C-alpha cells in the first residue's frame, strides 16, 4: 500500500533525471504518487534486495532488473507477465525499439519494459591519440588496436595504460563483442563454446594485451579511470557517457566496437528494464504499468537518454524537438544509436545460465589479474558450466 515504490540503482548517475520524470508523472496523474528508492549501488544490489523482499512482505511496485536478473526472476515466476497489461493501459508497444522490447520476451510473454539500455563504446583519449600519431577514430579491428597499444603505452608512460579492461563487475559484457569479432562466443544458444579455437584466440588476445605486450590493464572504476586520464581508452557502457563527459578535462571520442568479418555484428546491447512483482494486487499492477509506460514514453525516454548517455527506447523519441537538437550538438551520443542495429543478441551462457555470468566473469578477471592460462581457464569454466546445464536440464 501507499505510493508506487520505484526501486532503482540510478544507473548512469541518473537519480536527478528520475526525480524529474517522477515530477512529470505526478503532474500528469495528480491522483498517484511515487517514492523513488535508492535500492542499491548497482544492478546486483537491487536484485539482492528484491530477493530478500520477496521472502518478506514489502515488495516494490516497480523494480529495475538488468539483462541477467529479469530472466532469473521471470523464470522464477515472481514477475508480472505484461502482455495483457500493455493492452489494458494503452501502451503503444509497436513504438518501442523492437529489439529492446524483445530482450524481455520469454515464451511468448514480456516480463519487463526497456529503461536504461546501452551498447558498449570504445572511449579513447584524443590527446593520447594525437601523441601516438593515431587517426581520429577507434580501431577497425582488435588486431589494429594491438598495433596501436604499444604506441599508446609509450606516450602515456609509467603510471598509465593504453587500455583499461573492466574487472569482474563488467568484463563478461565488454569482452563479449571482441570474442564475437574473433568468431568466438561463450555459447551458441545452450551449447557451450568456451573451448572452441576462436574463443581461445580472443581470450589470448585479451591476456596478451595485459601480460604479453603490456599496454592494457584491468581497471577498477573503468569510467572514472578513463575520465581522469589513467586509461587512454576503454570499452565501457554508453550509460556512463554523461559522467565521463562531465569529468574528462581532455577531448575524447566514442567509437563503435570493431565488427566481425564482413561487418558481422560484434557488439552486444545491455542495461536494464522495469518490471512489476507478480505478488502485487491487480490495482497496483495497473498503476505500476501506468508509471513504467509513462517514464518510457517518447519524450521521457529521450530525456533520460540526454541525462545519461543511455539509448532512447522509443522509435519516435527522435521525433522529439529536444532530442533532435541534442543529437545535433552531441555526436558521441549518436554512436550507440547508430550501433544499435549492428548488435548481436547476448550469449546464453552469460545472461540465462544460472550462475553462468559469475563463473565466466571470474575466469576472465583471473586471466586478466594473474595471467591464468586461457585454454586451462576456459576448459575449467566450461566444465563447471556444463555441470550446471546438465543439472538444470534434469
Ligand atoms: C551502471 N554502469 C553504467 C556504471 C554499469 C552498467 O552499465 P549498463 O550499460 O547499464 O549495463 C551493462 C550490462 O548489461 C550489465 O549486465
Ligand atoms: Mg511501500
Amino acid at each position: 500500500s501507499g505510493p508506487i515504490d520505484f526501486w532503482s540503482s540510478h544507473p548512469g548517475q541518473s537519480s536527478a533525471a528520475e526525480r524529474e520524470l517522477i515530477g512529470r508523472f505526478q503532474d500528469r496523474f495528480p491522483t498517484l504518487s511515487v517514492k523513488l528508492i535508492d535500492a542499491g549501488k548497482d544492478y546486483d544490489e537491487v536484485a539482492q534486495k528484491f530477493n530478500a523482499a520477496l521472502i518478506g512482505t514489502d515488495v516494490p511496485d516497480v523494480v529495475l532488473l538488468d539483462d541477467r536478473w529479469w530472466f532469473h526472476f521471470a523464470l522464477s515466476g515472481v514477475l508480472t507477465a505484461l502482455d495483457d497489461l500493455f493492452g489494458q493501459v494503452g501502451v503503444d508497444t509497436t513504438d518501442y525499439v523492437d529489439s529492446l522490447l524483445a530482450d524481455y520476451e520469454f515464451n511468448g510473454r514480456h516480463y519487463a519494459v526497456p529503461y536504461a539500455r546501452s551498447t558498449p563504446l570504445f572511449y579513447y583519449n584524443k590527446a593520447a591519440w594525437q601523441q601516438a600519431g593515431l587517426p581520429d577514430r577507434g580501431p577497425q579491428s582488435w588486431s589494429e588496436f594491438d598495433e596501436w597499444g604499444p604506441e599508446l603505452q609509450r606516450v602515456v608512460g609509467a603510471g598509465r595504460s593504453a587500455h583499461g579492461w573492466a574487472n569482474a563487475d563488467l568484463i563478461s559484457w565488454t569482452f563479449q563483442g571482441p570474442n564475437w569479432a574473433f568468431g568466438g562466443a561463450y555459447s551458441d544458444k545452450w551449447t557451450l563454446t568456451l573451448t572452441e579455437p576462436a574463443t581461445i584466440a580472443a581470450g589470448n588476445f585479451y591476456r596478451n594485451s595485459i601480460h604479453g605486450k603490456g599496454y592494457a590493464a584491468v581497471a577498477n572504476d573503468i569510467a572514472n579511470e578513463f575520465a581522469t586520464g589513467i586509461l587512454a581508452s576503454a570499452v565501457a557502457s554508453t550509460g556512463s557517457l554523461a559522467g565521463i563527459t562531465a569529468s574528462a578535462r581532455f577531448d575524447f571520442g566514442a567509437a563503435p566496437l570493431p565488427t566481425g568479418p564482413d561487418a558481422a555484428p560484434a557488439c552486444p546491447t545491455g542495461g536494464a528494464g522495469l518490471a512489476i512483482p507478480a505478488k502485487l494486487s491487480e490495482e497496483r499492477k495497473v498503476n505500476a504499468l501506468k508509471f513504467i509506460a509513462f517514464v518510457t514514453n517518447p519524450t521521457n525516454t529521450a530525456y533520460f537518454s540526454q541525462q545519461t548517455g543511455y539509448l532512447p527506447v522509443r522509435k519516435s523519441a527522435v521525433d522529439d524537438a529536444s532530442e533532435r537538437h541534442y543529437l545535433a550538438d552531441n555526436p558521441r551520443a549518436r554512436v550507440a544509436l547508430d550501433q544499435l542495429p549492428h548488435t548481436r543478441t547476448q550469449d546464453y551462457a552469460r545472461v540465462f545460465l544460472p550462475g553462468g555470468d559469475r563463473i565466466i566473469s571470474a575466469g576472465l578477471e583471473s586471466i586478466g589479474l594473474r595471467g591464468a592460462d586461457v585454454t586451462k581457464t576456459f576448459t575449467n569454466i566450461q566444465k563447471r558450466l556444463q555441470v550446471i546445464l546438465d543439472r538444470q536440464i534434469m
